[PDB]
C-alpha cells in the first residue's frame, strides 16, 4: 500500500499497515489560517477522541490534503 | 451524541453509539452526476473494506453532505 503520509507533502509504499488514513483538528488559529492537519499510513482507522475529524481509505493513492478543511 | 445520519436529509440524537461517521464511494456515474453516500450513527469508524472512503467524528452536529466528494 502507498500511504501518502505528512509531513513529508507528498509520497507512498509502506508496505504494512494496509491503509492510509487522514485526520484533522481547530484550535484558535483554524478559521482564518487553515486547520491542523496530520496525514498517515498505520492499520485500522487510528483513534480519534474528542474536538477532532478524521477519514481513512485503503486506496495506495489517498492521504492528500484534503478540501482547504474536510471538506 | 445527535449523529445526521442518512438518508433522512438532517437530524440527530442517538444517543447510544457516541459518533458520527460519515463514508463515500464511486460507480460509473460519480463523476458527471456525484458519489454515492451514506451518513449514520452506530459506534466506532465502522469498517470500509475496498473501493470506499471514509471519515467519522465525534461533534453531535457533524454527519452533513461533505464537499461535493470529500474534499
Amino acid at each position: 500500500i502507498r500511504c501518502f503520509i505528512t509531513p513529508d507533502i507528498t509520497s507512498k509504499d509502506c508496505p504494512n499497515g494496509h491503509v492510509c488514513y487522514t485526520k484533522t483538528w481547530c484550535d484558535a488559529f483554524c478559521s482564518i489560517r487553515g486547520k491542523r492537519v496530520d496525514l498517515g499510513c498505520a492499520a485500522t482507522c487510528p483513534t480519534v477522541k474528542t474536538g477532532v475529524d478524521i477519514q481513512c481509505c485503503s486506496t495506495d493513492n489517498c492521504n492528500p490534503f484534503p478540501t482547504r478543511k474536510r471538506p
